[PDB]
């Protein structure tokens, strides 16, 4: 990204540190945990609110040395008081702005926030899992500030977990104990920590809500799908993603050799020898080369990331994905806790920057064969079927006659978000307690208040509600500002945090006490529903038929002759 945003980022980083100092108080405090006592500190917000802040709480031992690529291990307990008045480093990743690798293998921490350490009642516990394609992201408050949430009486917790190769390497060989999904297992162990530790911070361990956006939504869903976590939490919110989005899973067992060879491995394709090499490599080296691992073929079949959540090739004590996520839904304990799901009104706008550098992508819409679900597509995407299935995609998204960039981004909304949501709901309904799932559609557009994701997708001046635009209304970030309390932006912040806290508290997102919601009557989806209804969140809160419904059904019709695969 341009030098100009790099210099502006540097300064906004320069501001964020002085401001972070300015909003601490000299009030320090100490909480008990099962692994030892922790020293927090009270902080302020631009809205003159205050909250206790505990950052850098380890829930696992540092996945370094021999622990790299392995499932996480219980951290080592301490006497005395561990300092938690500051945040730890982020997972090793490529900074999208600097271009350079940053972060650390020592990254397995969570941050706990609450306005009152001694509440009159035990509070609902909200656990956020950040997105970023399982390759970027942080729990640092410069991107995920708890400032909006702590206005209300809850305990908010943001976790970190290993990213990219270091989190999701997977080897076919049972001897080596790298089945995969380390990053997910970080999450499992962190949730296990929260269930055993939130009460110490004033949180009701019997009322825990896990939520995340994008890869954090996928992650939340995985945490709802895996037997490792049954009964850990009690509500789930999937923001713009779930476990069966095609970008949320990959069979990457063969990609460990390619990474090694990119890193200069000399030798043969042997799981043991590849691992021995990857074990000694510099972390920054593997992570930076990660961008080169996918073949031209993979990219063409829309494989988004080389390493990510995977179906583990052999079971272990800590295994998390023994079968395909579509399969794991069958017996998913999470099918039977209140669920809320949603997408933004223009998800695909997220790919603007990628289109800019590769406008030839738009030419893929002339037949759309490359977007047919891979499980239905033939290898060459030349079969007449594949062309007929593609025509269905084309009919649904190509509006003129030479396909456009907007058509392309409109298509992306469905292949990556709306259609996997549909498949999930339909799949889940056959295997459920009858527990309610609620839909929202985030449709609020503004540039008065943004977040860094807008810079990454080149969305400056750009209208429409992109993937991740709603994060602005949930978390403080270093590009934000104090808004007038009568502004539409400030109003959305109250609404979004309101409904999220309402749903967390009660398993039902509706409350008459949330402004703009008096005439709302928000029903969940029922198995018998022909048409999904959703709370559309704009300047007005309005229950509507999901506008994307006709296109969703159009995608579903590709499965006409292959209903078992739907
Ligand atoms: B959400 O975590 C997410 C979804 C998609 Br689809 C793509 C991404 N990327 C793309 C490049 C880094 C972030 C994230």
């Amino acid at each position: 990204v341009s030098l100009m945003e790099k210099l502006k980022w540097k300064i906004k980083c320069i501001e964020n540190k002085f401001l972070n100092y300015r909003l601490t108080t000299n009030e320090t405090v100490v909480a008990e945990t099962e692994y030892g006592k922790v020293k927090g500190v009270k902080r302020l917000t631009v809205y003159d609110d205050s909250y206790y802040s505990f950052e850098g709480i380890p829930y696992a031992q540092p996945p370094v040395g021999e622990l790299r690529f392995k499932a996480p291990q219980r951290p080592t307990p301490w006497a005395g008081v561990r300092d938690c008045c500051n945040h730890k480093d982020k997972s090793v990743q490529v900074d999208f702005i600097t271009g350079k690798v940053c972060g650390s293998e020592d990254c397995l921490y969570l941050s706990v926030y609450t306005n009152n350490l001694n509440p009159e009642t035990k509070r609902p516990v909200l656990v956020y899992i950040h997105g970023g394609g399982f390759i970027i992201g942080e729990n640092h408050r410069d991107m995920y500030g708890p400032d909006y949430f702590i206005k209300k009486d809850v305990v908010l917790i943001n976790i970190q977990y290993r990213l990219g190769a270091l989190g999701f390497l997977s080897l076919n060989s049972e001897d080596l104990n790298v089945p995969g999904n380390a990053g997910l297992k970080d999450q499992v162990m962190a949730l296990r920590w929260i269930k055993n530790n939130c009460a110490n911070f004033g949180g009701n361990p019997d009322n825990i809500t896990v939520f995340g956006e994008s890869a954090g939504a996928a992650s939340t869903h995985y945490m709802m799908l895996t037997e490792q976590t049954r009964g850990l939490f009690h509500r789930g919110i999937l923001m713009s993603g779930n476990a069966i989005c095609p970008w949320a899973n990959t069979q990457c067992q063969h990609r460990a050799f390619t990474l090694a060879k990119l890193a200069g491995y000399k030798g043969e394709d042997n799981d043991k020898d590849v691992l021995e090499f990857l074990m000694k490599a510099k972390p920054q080296d593997l992570i930076k080369l990660e961008e080169k691992v996918l073949t031209l073929e993979e990219r063409t079949n829309k494989v988004m990331f080389p390493f990510g959540p995977t179906v583990e090739p052999y079971q272990t004590a800590d295994c998390v994905l023994p079968k395909h996520p579509r399969e794991m839904v069958k017996t998913a304990w999470g099918n039977s806790i209140p669920t809320m799901m949603g997408n933004t009104s223009y998800e695909g706008l997220f790919f603007t920057s990628i289109l800019k550098q590769m406008p030839m992508l738009v030419k893929e819409l002339e037949t759309c064969v490359n977007f047919v679900p891979s499980e239905l597509a033939d290898a060459e995407r030349t079969a007449p079927e594949t062309l007929e299935m593609g025509a269905k995609i084309k009919k649904a998204h190509v509006t003129g006659e030479t396909p456009t960039a907007d058509n392309f981004m409109d298509l992306c909304s469905h292949i990556y978000f709306w259609f996997p949501m549909h498949r999930l709901l339909q799949l889940r309904f056959n295997h459920t307690s009858g527990t309610p799932v609620y839909l929202y559609r985030f449709d609020f557009d503004s540039e008065d208040l943004i977040n860094p994701y807008r810079i990454m997708r080149s969305g400056r001046g750009v209208k429409g509600v992109s993937h991740a635009d709603e994060l602005t209304y949930f978390f403080w970030n270093q590009l934000a500002k104090r808004m007038p309390k009568e502004s539409r932006e400030y109003k959305t912040i109250e609404r979004m945090t309101g409904i999220w806290i309402q749903f967390a508290t009660t398993g039902n997102p509706y409350s008459n006490e949330i402004e703009g919601m008096e005439n709302v009557s928000w029903d969940p989806i029922e198995k018998s529903d022909e048409v999904y209804k959703c709370l559309n969140i704009s300047d007005e809160l309005k229950m509507i038929d999901v506008p994307e419904m006709d296109k969703i059904k159009q995608w579903e019709s590709m499965f006409e002759k292959h209903r078992d695969l739907f």
